[PDB]
């Protein structure tokens, strides 16, 4: 006769932190509403757990760490504290304390409410902004997906989950249904048109949301849900065919950026189709709407509209602030680099200074040098 309310248990944290309850998971952390008394405010707490198992794994949990504490934007969300851990030499536990959101578009997506068009509309702008804050310090998030865009109540969009994120210069779930096809198809360099195309994805979802498009909340889908999410070539073949089913087969321009023989012979391979009409689908929207619908959703990465245009688009004139396109920010350096394999006392030693920039007494110990 367990408890539910048990879920509080295995959440140990300094006693400034009142955890409330469980409010969201991903592949990697289980995240908690909790009250900080010493700040007066609500605050999110993202626990991960066994993260030097894998060596991978724990860089991710470092490179989204390392970002957030050095973005520093009303649209990226805050890094509110890290947790001194108990054991500094053999800590496999950590607890990431992050601005509080009321929620996110994942959870939206499920709940039985509509949308209008202006609703869409000011939050598409809003993740707009984030990118273009991502861009301007130099980074590629290169993971953006509904359940990383959190969402308050004002329709305000905070972008989160950095991870995955590269520099401008065990098993788990696994997410492809946002994935640019040359990010898919792997290929050596990609820019900031990878996150356009994920907001392309993450924009006909929020387009479900309307009731002239679909009826009953029930039956909103993603666009592209062709790869399975449970444990290169199968699952990725599956995930390019529904996106050649939707936007098409692409024509011979879009192919040229292509380095390696085998890849376009991999893609030529894929029988030609045309897309669906997008108009048709999505049919109480604008054709201003649907085009940059489509921008978003172009095989080329490069013919792929920008973040620029995308903020300064028509169909979202309705919403602009071109007040808040205009700011300014330095790239950021981050204290290790994509290339680096590094130790399990080089990735503790790059944790514990992050953990310090909160903890300025913080000692690291002489063994992890
Ligand atoms: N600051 C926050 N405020 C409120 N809810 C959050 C916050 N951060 C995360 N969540 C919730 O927790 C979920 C998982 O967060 P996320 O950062 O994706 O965890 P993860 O497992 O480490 N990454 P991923 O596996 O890519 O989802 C989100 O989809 C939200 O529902």
């Amino acid at each position: 006769l367990y408890f539910q309310g048990a879920i509080i248990k295995n959440v140990k944290v300094p006693d400034n932190y009142e955890i409330k309850h469980l409010i969201g998971r991903g592949s990697y952390g289980y995240v908690y509403l909790a009250y900080d008394k010493n700040a007066n405010k609500n605050v999110a707490i993202k626990k991960v757990n066994r993260m030097f198992e894998d060596l991978i794994d724990c860089k991710r949990i470092l490179r989204e760490i390392t970002i957030l504490n050095r973005l520093k934007s009303d649209y990226i969300i805050r890094l509110h504290d890290l947790i001194i851990p108990e054991d500094l030499l053999k800590f496999d536990e950590l607890y990431i304390v992050l601005e509080i959101a009321d929620s996110d578009l994942k959870k939206l997506f499920k709940t039985p409410i509509f949308l209008t068009e202006q609703h869409v509309k000011t939050i598409l702008y809003n993740l707009l902004l984030g990118e273009k804050f991502i861009h301007e310090s130099g980074i590629i998030h290169r993971d953006l997906k509904p359940a990383n865009c959190l969402l308050n109540q004002d329709c305000s969009v905070k972008i989160c989950d950095f991870g995955l994120a590269r520099t401008i210069n065990t098993s788990h779930v696994v997410t492809r249904w946002y994935r640019a096809p040359e990010l898919i198809l792997l290929q050596e360099n990609y820019t900031n048109s990878i996150d356009i195309w994920s907001t392309g994805c993450i924009f006909a979802e929020l387009l479900n949301m309307m009731k002239s498009h679909i009826n009953n909340p029930t039956n909103r889908f993603p666009l592209f849900p062709g790869s399975s999410c449970f444990p290169h070539e199968k699952s990725n073949r599956d995930q390019l065919n529904i996106i050649f089913n939707v936007i098409g087969t692409p024509p011979e321009e879009d192919l040229k950026c292509i380095t390696k023989q085998e890849v376009i012979k991999y893609i030529k391979l894929f029988p030609t189709r045309d897309g669906i009409d997008l108009s048709k689908k999505y049919s109480s929207i604008s054709k201003e709407g649907i085009d940059l619908l489509e921008s978003m959703l172009r095989f080329n990465a490069q013919k792929r509209i920008t973040i620029d245009k995308a903020l300064s688009h028509p169909y979202l004139k309705d919403v602009r602030k071109e007040n808040l396109e205009n700011f300014s920010t330095e790239k950021i350096i981050l204290p290790f680099d994509d290339w680096m394999v590094l130790s399990e006392t080089q990735l503790r030693y790059i944790f514990l200074k992050e953990i310090q920039s909160f903890h300025a007494d913080l000692i690291i110990p002489a063994k992890l040098n």
